[PDB]
């Protein structure tokens, strides 16, 4: 509790989330990377592009372990839906519609829109499309609300 005012979605729920069947995109909507093999990969996948910064596009059966993993962590209720907020610019956790989230990101819709529809697609059709992954490992977002969390760098601005 004594660290600088670290306000971040931190490691191991970005880690359950890629577990359950999560992805990362940029600010335009693309697959940045799949899967959270390691913070390097995931880093250079947002150096790779213009708009460097990632979005961990979850479902809210994915929510369900992240949310609960924060307060078990001593990261209370408060925190959490503080960053729903849009308050001095747009909200870091964000849910919705899959439109709906992608407006109050700040996400191109249509990008993000074709990456589902790409990503739901092949998960069914068996062969995937994002980096190498295996048809087991594919699963579709389960859930009427998309959680978006904006994965900015290590440095920041936070709350103090």
């Amino acid at each position: 509790m004594v660290e600088p005012g670290v306000a971040k979605l931190t490691t191991y729920a970005s880690k359950q989330a890629t577990d359950m069947g999560a992805i990362y995109v940029n600010s335009k909507g693309d697959r940045i990377v799949n899967e959270s093999n390691v913070y390097t990969t995931f880093r250079n996948a947002i150096l790779k592009q213009a708009d460097k910064v990632a979005y961990l596009v979850m479902d809210e059966r994915t929510w369900k372990k992240v949310y609960d993993l924060l307060i078990l962590h001593d990261f209370t209720p408060e925190e959490i839906k503080s960053f729903f907020e849009n308050k001095g610019k747009r909200p870091v956790f964000v849910k919705g519609s899959l439109e709906s989230a992608a407006e109050q990101a700040g996400i191109v819709v249509d990008e993000l829109v074709q990456t589902v529809k790409n990503y739901q697609g092949y998960v069914q059709d068996g062969h995937d499309h994002d980096f190498g992954r295996d048809p087991k490992y594919l699963h579709q977002f389960e859930g009427e609300t998309f959680y978006i969390i904006e994965q900015r760098l290590e440095h920041h601005h936070h709350h103090h």
